[PDB]
Order: C-alpha cells, then structure tokens, then sequence
C-alpha cells in the first residue's frame, strides 16, 4: 500500500522458517505488497521473498513452481534465478531476456526461526533476542493468528496491562485483585520500555502467585517480554505482520527455563489468552489505532501509562499507516 | 450513516418490543446509523437504558459486558456505568474519582404500547396516538419483526399504496377480478397525511402524523381491525417493520390474523427489495421518472409531504 | 457502472443463446452495467424482446412479471407493456388514455448463429461475420457459458496471445517440449485485428495421433468477438467466442464451435474447450491490475516479447477504437 519510512525501512517476520520447505512456494502480505517465499531443492537453500507478480502479464508468480534454481511463471513460462532475473523466456529461446524482466526483490534474514523481510532499506538490525541460544532455555512457537484489526491496535492490546483480571480472569489475573500497581515506562533511543511490574496470579506453568513482568518494544510492532516468578523464567517474542492497515498476523516465540515438558501448557495458556485478546480486537472501532488527537475521543487513566506512551511513540517516530 | 433531518433524529421511533428486554438482559439495535445498547438491572420493574453502544475508554462495545447490580459492565478492563450512564467505577484504580469524560452516550427511552420507543434527539415530537390501546374490547397482538433491505420512506410508500391489492395480494387482500380503483381522498395538514375511506366488506382508512408510522383502521360489519405500523430507519437502505394488532372480535382469529398479516407482508417484502432506485424519489427530480396516475393521489401526496417535512435520508 | 464509449454502446453484443428463450418465457442478462429483460410472447415465432429490466410506474423489474397474450405484465399493479414497450392497459384505470411515459426502454434485438444479440445504442457497426455458419460441410455445438470475473478485455488478450499454449495448455494445446513460437503476423486495418497463420506443435483430442502440426488464424472486427480458425491437413475446425461485457471487471463467454468432420467429434470437441477455456480462466482470474493496460512508453508496466506482436497490437487498437471501459 502507502506505508510509512519506519515500516518500509524495518524488518518484519512474516512465515515461521519451518513453513518454506526445500522447493516450496508459499505467500504472505505485508503493508498492501503481496510476497512469494520460495527455495530450491538444494540442502539449506536460501528463501527467496520477492513481490508475487509477473511484470509480463501480470501474474501471481506464487502460481507457478520452482525448477532446478529458478521460479517459474506458469502463464508463459519465464524463469526467474535466484536474483529475480529472468533468464530464459521460452517463446524465443536465443533471446536475451530484456533487463526489464526482472522480478521486484526484498531482502530477506532468517533469525530465531523466523523469516524476516525488509521492503526498503533495512537501517534498522533485527530486534534482539537474548535467550534465543541460551542453553538452559526451551523454546516452542505458537500457530499463527489472523485478526481482523489493524497492527497497531493489535500491539496496543500487548501493551495493556490492566485488562488482565477482566477478559484474562483465571489465566493472567484475578477478579478479586482488579488493582494495578504503580509502574514505569520510557521511551527513549531503545524504544519503548514497560518497567517492572508485580501482578497477582497463578498460572498452568500454583501457589506461585506472584509474576514480575516487563518488556521492550526497539521496533513499533515486535515485543520482547519478560515474565518471572522465583521458580521460573519466561521470555516471548511477539511479532505482529502488518497485512494491511486493518489486518494483521500476529506469533509468538516462547522460551523458559523450567522443564521441556511444560510446552503443551504454554502453548494453551498462550492460545486461551490470545484469543481471549482476540475477542476484544475484533470488537474494536475505530479499527485504526487513535493517536494522541461521531465517537468519543479515548479517555486515560494512570495504569494506560504505557498504552499512552506507544500512542506518543508512534507519533514521534512517524506513523500515519493503520492509525487515526 | 448518520442524518441530522430533525423530523427523524428529534422523533420517536421503535427499536424493540418490551417483552425482548427482560430485567437483567443485553440486547442491541441500530436506528439512523447508530449501535443501540439496550440493558436492564435484574430488579423487577427495572427501566430500560438505551445508550450508543460503545465504551469511550478504548472503544469496546458495552453489549459484549454483562449487568451487575444497577450497573453495565464493560468487558476490557471492567469500567461500571450506572443506570444514568455515569462510570462509577474503574477497578485499576478503586480508589480514584472517574473522569467527567467517563460518561456513556444516552437516549431517550419511553415505553407506550408495549414497544420501547428511542429519542436519538431532543423529543419535539411525541410519539404517535393509538386511541384502542385504552379500549377493553380490543384484543392486542404484535407480529414478529421485519427485516428489510429497501429504504425506510420506501417501505412507507408501499403500505400508503393501495393500488396494488389485487395484483401481489390476490387472494388476500384483492381480486384480480376486481382491478379498477375507485375515487379516494387524502389530504396533508399540520396533522399529518390522511387516507379517505376505500375498499377493495372491508372500509379502510388510515393516518400518519409521523412519516414513518402508519394508524390503519379496517372495519366490516361484522368487526373493525386496527393496528399501528412501525418503521424503524436502520439506515437510509435498511427498516425494521412491526405492526400491533388490535381487534374486537373473537380473541381466537389471533392465530389467523398473524398469518394474513404474514403472508401480505411478505408480498411486500418481495416488491420493495426489487426497487430501484433504493431510495424513494420524491417529485419533480440512468432510470427515467416515476410516472403518477389518479390512483397514486396517496403516494404523490406521501413524497409532497416528505418534501415539506425537509427529509433527505433515504430519500432522492 | 455504464459507459459511453461508443464503439461499445454502438455495437452490437450477445446476451443469450436463443435456445434458452422459449416462447412465453422471461430471462435476464446484464449488459455494459444495464440490466435486461428478455420476453417472448407465446405464439409459434414470437420475436424476442430486449428491453431494460425495469418498469418506469415505481421502479419494479419487469422480470419479475408474467407473459400475458402479446404483453409483458408488471407484477406489482399490472400495467401491460406490448411488444413495441408500450403500456396498453393500467388496470386500476381501465378507459385512461396511458401517458407517453408509460413505456419500457426498448433495445435493438437481432437471432444470428442461434444466438441473441442486443444493441444498447445506434447499430452503426454489424454483427461480425461467420461464414461456415451456413456451410452444411460444417457441425456446430455451443459451449456452456462462463462466468469470469475478469475485465471482457482481458479475457480477450488472452484468447489473442497465443505462447500461453505449450504452459497453462500442455498436453491439450502445446506441448512442453515445443515452446519456441514460430513468427506470424499480425495487421490492424480496416477489417480490424487479424493474426495470419500461425504454425504450432501438438496433436489435439479431437484428431488422430500423427496430425501434430495445426494452423491458427483468427480476426476481430469487433473488439470482443473473435473469429477463430484452427486447421490441419487432417480437420478444419472454426469458432466463434463472443465475450458480454457484464461490468468492467465480469464477463461471459461463450463459444460456438463448427467443424468439417464426423458429428461423432462433438463430445471431444466440448470436453476440449471445456478443459482449455477452464486454464484460461484460472489465469484470468488471477490477473492483476484488473482492466487491461493499454500500451504507455504501484504495479511494473507490461514488458512485451515479439511473439505478444498480436496482443501488442490488440491494445493499441482498442486505444484506437477509443475503449476506456475496463482498461486503464
Ligand atoms: S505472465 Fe508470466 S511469463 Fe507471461
Ligand atoms: S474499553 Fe471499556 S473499560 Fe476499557
Ligand atoms: S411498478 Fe410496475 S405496474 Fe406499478
Ligand atoms: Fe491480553
Ligand atoms: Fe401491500
Ligand atoms: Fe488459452
């Protein structure tokens, strides 16, 4: 679409590294640009993300299918290497392709087992991750979720915490202790950062009932969060691909310290409570986030410190896509 | 798809039958554009709150909450509204004072004829008189809601038309035997539009001091039928259609009625999402003109009095 | 919506086969954004009418009517439109003298090559011709008719281009082992668009084995009719597609197919069609921007290679003819 320099300019996830298979094609959207991933069959072959598009005839080259090192439009045939060059147009075979037959390329990084995409000029380096070869941290990643509201709202929700005891009761927080504690937030050099807070709560990862948490946001659509109790570490990394400006694609990788054995219980606590949020994100209208300045403006009380704080956030840094 | 026509935002109009709102329930309804939320306290004889649906602190609906006490409960983070719409609680923080700002957007709720009645506006108008709501030897019924994906000023035309009885209502209300239509009056005061008698036996005659509702009286030897027809604008291309039913026969044609009541609404229904343009034409403007023959005097008086009226929603 | 183009709203377009219009029946079609009603009366012969699909009294489809003697009857009060359109009876009052007004919009209809072709405006232009239509050498069979959610012009550069064969049609129409596109030519002139014999590798289901060298031509002298001739040493095998431009971005084709060989062919020649117009669709579905792009020295432009010299030439005719529905 008409994204913004912060957005084109930065680094997206948008496929888990296990969906692109030795000679596969698959597809995402990311900011209006619709996007092929595809490798060769060759061992450890790198992935490809270019835009799913033709410029012959205006086709999905995601219709096609990979040969030897190249992608292949089906339509009539042209062979795209590995670099996006057309290298053989099979209606005139000692033709040189022209320079112009060429596929639109991004740039592209594995890390944390996660493909990430950069559709500009990639200033910024991929959020860090510190647990990620941590020996004494397991790890496992949740399916994704396609939510129907924009990105931003979608990280807003991440951003809250006082939500917990209501739409979380039972699973992050406690009818009975609905309090939200003083806490800190700054936004600086390092993006946004929430500070330490205590929450009253228990969780199928009993009488641990007591959870500090805190996070960091370098990049507007990615979180790192921190949860701990005495008995066990828990860190994610939350990652929200922009479709467009009203719909987005949100995972998460989750790592701990206790045992391996717990992963079936992370991941339902994780999926009961994202669709939990889930409920509340589809409800939401305006569908775009509403920054700092019909319907009634957005009204803030102290514990939306921090969820004001992303709103003056995204101002400084530029943001008029998925917001109002 | 809002409209600021006072004749329409400073009206009364029904958005619901009392009999749906029960003490402790959460319904929802839309009228001119806006999301209702309807809700009651669970104590007996509780009134019924009509507010814009939506919770100012980050824009949930309050329909998705629930009813504790005397209050509605947003689900997101559990903000309290009172009976008069004032946030009286805000549990992060129990101990602060709510901002002024933390207030629900309310209507005007009334209820007369067992149907509740929503003022988006300030109320000029009051709501349209039924005299045999007050009369012991009428029997009452009400027909299910309607649905309709036409204008509301359409929906309106249709049920002021009488020519077209004996055509789509054949067997019904007509006789395809018996086409011609007879001389009629109508005239538009300050009281509104008012149907001459007619008939197609059946004597009919009716009355709008609202445009849309309609007071219809239909009378036989045997026994006289009336009832009060309600169209509640959802938008300018979409109505809710009710009708109470009242009669001083038998109390056992009930069963009867809905279903002649029925099968003539869906004829209806049938021709009025047809119609094109979808908005109601009013007079003198790729679809050429409507065309107006004696038998029209009602409907051609119906579009001079909307005009009158100053309504341009759902109209063209 | 509608346009004025008038090389579009001057011309004459298939909307039915005339099969599907018995008498005393009522059909619909959609034609350059206006709806239509089709009503023939029920005496033996009865002409067909094509009228637009709308009573002017309140606005009700006429579709929605019935057929009474040599009238069409609007359901809702009645009033009866002869075949000329006009209204000859308002039943609520039956010695009125009918306005003017009271008339449907009636629109040119013409039977050719069993089908129906309305035009909107002022025929300037004739139905295109198809000569083997009156050669009893000839079979004919139609083929159903496909709705594409594609701009009619588009559908139609896809039945111009002719290197698409040997991929979306191999082993039907091509083969993947013969990709290279001989060189043929291609002319705009007064006859309009017309691609000269084209030489091509395949053997078809509806020959024998051996007979893999066929020969296509094909001219249009309307933009979105194609006049198609496919031969061999073995069979020669016509056709006419007519594509009916819904909107801008919806179309139906139809094809009517003649050959001068056994009528025992006619199965293989519609499971043929069938199967290769169903390849053509799936790519015609996915094209994006979705009108046409005319030629023009968001989206990459069009790249072009000299075997697209005919579709190449299809968009600079229709910039020519003055076409701005569903191109850009
Ligand atoms: S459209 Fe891709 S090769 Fe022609
Ligand atoms: S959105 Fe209603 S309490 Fe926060
Ligand atoms: S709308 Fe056709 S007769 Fe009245
Ligand atoms: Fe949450
Ligand atoms: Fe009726
Ligand atoms: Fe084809």
């Amino acid at each position: 679409t008409t994204a913004d320099l912060i957005l084109i300019n930065n680094w997206h996830v948008v496929a888990n590294v296990e969906d692109c298979k030795p000679g596969s094609i698959t597809t995402a959207r990311l900011l209006g640009v619709k996007l092929v991933l595809w490798r060769s069959q060759e061992q450890n072959s790198p992935i490809q993300v270019w835009q799913d598009y033709c410029p012959h005839r205006g086709v999905p080259l995601s219709m096609g299918e990979v040969a030897n090192n190249t992608l292949v439009c089906p339509y009539h045939g042209w062979r795209y290497n590995q670099a996006g060059k057309c290298v053989q147009i099979p209606a005139h075979p000692d033709m040189v392709p022209p320079a112009s037959a060429q596929a639109k390329t991004y740039h592209c990084q594995e890390r944390y087992g996660l493909v990430w995409v950069c559709l500009g000029n990639p200033v910024n380096d991929i959020p860090s991750f510190p647990e990620w070869d941590d020996p004494n941290y397991h790890k496992t990643y949740t399916k994704s979720y396609l939510i129907q509201a924009s990105p931003f709202r979608v990280m807003d929700n991440s951003i809250d915490v006082s939500h917990f005891p209501f739409i979380h009761d039972g699973w992050l927080g406690d009818r009975n202790y609905t309090k939200v504690e003083d806490f800190e937030v700054k936004v600086d050099k390092d993006g946004l950062t929430m500070g330490k807070y205590q929450f009253q709560t228990s969780r199928i990862v009993i009488e641990d009932d007591s959870w500090v948490n805190w996070f960091r946001l370098s990049h507007p659509l990615c979180q790192y969060c921190v949860s701990e109790s005495p008995e066990m570490r828990i860190v994610d990394l939350m990652t929200i691909a922009p479709i467009d400006e009203d719909n987005s694609v949100l995972r998460m990788l989750i790592m701990w310290n206790g045992s391996e054995m717990l992963e079936s219980k992370m991941l339902t606590e994780y999926d009961e409570t994202i669709e939990q949020d889930i409920r509340i994100l589809h409800s939401q209208q305006p569908a775009r986030l509403p920054l700092l300045a019909g319907l009634p403006q957005e009204i803030h009380v102290p514990s939306d410190r921090g969820t004001v704080a992303y709103r003056r956030w995204l101002k400084e840094l530029g943001v008029t896509y998925g917001v109002c």
